[PDB]
């Protein structure tokens, strides 16, 4: 659908068999998570942002539903104090920006 | 225009008579700005992000223009690794996510 911005534009995700909840992040190049459980292998990954850089395990080609579409790639876990969807996948459900 | 996320929004905007690019992001509450020189008073302010906590200096009723269109809000001046503008200056600009 069409999101406006006046509230944080959080929607409803399934990823490895979990519900969340996650931002739509125009500003993030990568999909980060909180407190999943992903199956699998994993490589360790550094990633920086506003404050410093944080630890992170990264997950491959995981399948994600979100607000209802079918997405997958790379899902990155670790202690986002938010979860938030970004590009990697939001190109996949078409998502733009519009203004 | 619409703008589609196989790259980064980076738009070009003009704020305190200085050029910049910044990137359109969602997951930004506020806006933030690395080196900019805004004149007048301003208050510390803590924020957080992936990777912990940054102090800026916030600047209050700042004007900006943002890929043409003009905004007025507040301003946080800080070691930003990219320049961000956040939804308080997008919901100005009539933004919306669409897909
Ligand atoms: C984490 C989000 C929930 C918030 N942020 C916005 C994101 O869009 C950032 C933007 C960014 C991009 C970069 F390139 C580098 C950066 F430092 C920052 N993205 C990111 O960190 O991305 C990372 C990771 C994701 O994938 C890749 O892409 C880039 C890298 C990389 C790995 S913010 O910047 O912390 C922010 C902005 C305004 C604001 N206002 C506030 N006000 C009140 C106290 C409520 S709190 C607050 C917080």
């Amino acid at each position: 659908p069409q999101i406006t911005l006046w509230q944080r534009p959080i929607v409803t995700i399934k990823v490895g068999g979990q519900l969340r909840e996650a931002l739509i992040d125009t500003g993030a190049d990568d999909t980060i998570f909180e407190e999943i459980n992903l199956p699998g292998r994993w490589k360790p990954k550094l990633i920086g942002g506003i404050g410093g850089f944080m630890k992170v395990r990264q997950y491959d080609q995981i399948p994600i539903e979100i607000c209802g579409h079918q997405a997958i790639g790379t899902v990155l876990v670790g202690p986002t104090p938010i979860n938030v969807i970004g590009r990697n996948m939001l190109t996949q459900i078409g998502c733009t920006l519009n203004f």
